[PDB]
């Protein structure tokens, strides 16, 4: 078929599976969330918590699906249909190494639901406690062993792909042990080889040698807020892509529709980026495509705390908060606008 509706398997949408309901999970997990103290605001702050009631959730927006559970198979079905509408072929699943049966169950449910719609799943390896290259290797082996034969498990030219958040928290000399073909605990040329995509944060003078010396296969930028980092400043993307191409690296810039996290971080208003009825998203996605990259990542499907989600949101005013909403656009606008941009990206490939 040549209908302009098919999934794109070089488009990665960051997905969060940490939401709970009292009925399914015992608590409205993540809809309830601690409010962060101001890191510049002195001692003795008692910032409190967002209780995750119907009226007061840990987002500046409000989900069309309500306070859902990430373990509810019927929600997962709906999410996969939303991925199909957006044309995003890869679900990049947050992974926190919780080592509990509820995590294991949820990952299996997500893989199962994804496969029904031909969506693929890769893992976004988070900064879990004591993360290091040895336990990362062990965890990569675990994930490939457990899920590598699942039909929804993502591969690119035969290799799994992982995104590594805050990869700068680990020295390049440690990464080399895992990621150089000569490394002490290498994955290269093993059953557990993978494309390892690190987080490019700051300036080229720091990041270029980091990425080379760490032996990452590529890099992504994550932040939905333009200008938050050098890497999330889209006017740098042409030159970042040029460097990537010259050095055999895969650049996967991250684009998002906006940013706002002031329910959970009231002091963080400088990071707000307004959606302007889609114009912000359009501008960022256009910059990614113009940079001539081979793959794009989307921040986010459903990071509701940070207001970067493309998942449908609805107008809501409760006694406790007046939520933001998609304004002049319909709840599914960011899904269908994603599909538009995936088409323009494919036209460019
Ligand atoms: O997925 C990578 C990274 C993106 C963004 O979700 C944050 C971050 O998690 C931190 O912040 C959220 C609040 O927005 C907290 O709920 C998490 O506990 C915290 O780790 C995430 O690592």
């Amino acid at each position: 078929n040549n209908l302009g509706t098919e999934l794109d398997y070089d488009t990665f949408c960051f997905y969060y599976d940490w939401y709970g309901s009292e009925a399914i999970d015992g608590q409205y997990r993540h809809w309830a969330h601690a409010i962060a103290p101001d890191p510049n605001g002195g001692s003795g702050q008692n910032p409190g918590t967002i209780p995750g009631t119907q009226e007061s959730i840990a987002s500046n927006f409000y989900p069309q699906l309500g306070r859902y559970s990430s373990s509810d198979p019927n929600i997962l079905t709906k999410h996969m249909d939303m991925f199909v509408m957006a044309r995003t072929g890869v679900l990049a699943l947050t992974w926190w190494n919780e080592q509990d049966e509820t995590e294991a169950k949820r990952i299996g449910l997500i893989l199962d639901a994804a496969d029904k719609k031909k969506i693929k799943v890769c893992f976004h390896l988070e900064p879990y406690p004591s993360r290091n290259v040895q336990n990362l290797r062990e965890n990569i082996v675990k994930l490939i062993t457990r899920y590598g034969n699942h039909p929804a498990f993502y591969r690119k030219d035969g290799k799994p792909l992982f995104f590594i958040y805050d990869s700068y928290l680990i020295e390049p000399s440690e990464w080399e042990k895992l990621l150089s073909p000569g490394g002490s605990i290498t994955i290269r040329n093993t059953a557990y080889d993978a494309l390892m995509i690190g987080l490019w944060t700051s300036s080229p003078t720091v990041q270029r040698p980091f990425i080379l010396n760490a032996h990452f296969d590529g890099f992504y930028t994550y932040f939905a807020a333009t200008g938050f980092t050098y890497g999330s400043t889209p006017t740098n993307w042409v030159s970042m892509q040029k460097w990537a191409k010259e050095n055999g690296k895969i650049f996967i810039p991250s684009v998002g529709p906006g940013y706002i996290d002031t329910r959970i971080r009231p002091w963080n208003g400088s990071v707000i980026r307004t959606r302007t009825d889609g114009q912000y998203y359009d501008a960022m996605y256009r910059k990614a495509i113009e940079a001539g990259v081979s793959a794009i990542s989307i921040t986010s499907f459903n990071q509701w705390h940070e207001g970067s989600q493309i998942e449908p949101a609805v107008p809501y005013t409760s006694s406790e908060f007046t939520y933001l909403d998609y304004e002049n656009r319909e709840p599914d606008y960011y899904l269908t606008r994603t599909a538009y941009w995936v088409g323009k990206f494919r036209e460019s490939k």
